[PDB]
């Protein structure tokens, strides 16, 4: 046979690489459970899988930014890069990644309301706010926070996964103006991003403000983003139509309600995030303390 020496634990050989489950697929990629077991023993690492559905030279080139982007980040409050898998013969490319038990906040809040009280959706607004501040100080640009974006490890902690349309922020620019085809979340975007394509830390500000808007309604049916402003904009309306009412309504500030049960002061946080004026809106910073504070403020 032959004699092997392994200084890469990051890259993971596809043969160990053994299909445990689907967890589900996005736009251009679909991720599994995987568990490795290079020793063959029926035992190893349960890991989350992510593949391309279509390797087109544009396709790969942005799944590679996403894989060395998340491999740049190490924090607790975001998803944990592990390695890839060189498969089909070294012919394709796989991002493998921790895998987090608990799926999507979106999910977990809708199906394990048993277990969540406002404590809770705080700390989850924390470590959130803590994850933001981490991909600021690598002036990362995420353009896609809302709470089918974020994934549960546990109970007690929350991490942002979903990097695929992260930019980067050049040294003397403050914002990134990317023109893509397609869909775009437009009941979670800021209204520069909706009428100039501009995107900035200030925008995922203003996302975040949906985020926590989507936690205080624990993702019940009529109250997501997209349903409360369908509402408001005319339940009827149909393509176009709904982006130029979307604009108007924001610009001269029609906004989210606040959600039943939800204290004035959250939703205060909301609104600030809310601005229109970009340079006013507060920091991730100034939100983690603020959120913290709050936590601090209570009895125990
Ligand atoms: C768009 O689809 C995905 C799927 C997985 C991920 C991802 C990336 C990196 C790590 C990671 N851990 C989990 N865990 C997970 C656990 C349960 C579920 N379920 C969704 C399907 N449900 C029917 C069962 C639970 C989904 C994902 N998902 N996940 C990201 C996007």
């Amino acid at each position: 046979s032959g004699a092997f020496e392994d200084r890469d634990p990051t890259q993971f050989e596809e043969r160990h690489l053994k299909f445990l489950q689907q967890l589900g697929k996005g736009n251009f990629g679909s991720v599994e459970m995987c568990r490795y077991d290079p020793l063959q023993d029926n035992t190893g690492e349960v890991v989350a899988v992510k593949k391309l559905q279509h390797s087109t030279e544009e396709h790969l080139r942005d799944f590679e930014r996403e894989i060395e982007i998340l491999k740049s980040l190490q924090h607790d409050n975001i998803v944990k890069y592990k390695g890839v898998c060189y498969s089909a013969g070294r012919r394709n490319l796989k991002l493998i990644m921790e895998y987090l038990p608990y799926g999507s906040l979106r999910d977990y809040l809708q199906k394990h309301k048993e277990r969540i009280d406002h404590i809770k959706l705080l700390q989850y607004t924390s470590q959130i706010c803590k994850g933001m501040e981490y991909l600021g100080t690598k002036r990362y640009i995420h353009r896609d926070l809302a709470t089918r974006n974020i994934l549960v490890e546990n109970e007690n902690r929350v991490k942002i996964g979903d990097f695929g349309l992260t930019k980067v922020l050049p040294q003397d620019k403050e914002y990134y103006k990317v023109k893509e085809p397609g869909e775009s979340p437009i009941f979670w975007y800021a209204p520069e991003s909706l009428t100039e394509s501009k995107f900035s830390v200030a925008s995922d500000v203003w996302s975040f403000g949906v985020v926590l808007y989507e936690l205080f309604t624990y993702i019940e049916k009529s109250k997501s983003p997209p349903a409360e402003f369908m509402r408001m904009i005319g339940n009827d309306k149909q393509g176009q139509m709904i982006v130029f009412h979307l604009i108007e309504l924001l610009k001269n500030n029609g906004r989210l309600p606040r959600p039943d049960g939800c204290p004035d002061e959250i939703y205060m946080i909301m609104t600030e995030c809310w601005n229109n004026n970009v340079n006013q809106r507060p920091s991730f910073r100034d939100l983690a303390l603020r959120v913290d504070q709050i936590r601090d403020n209570m009895a125990g």
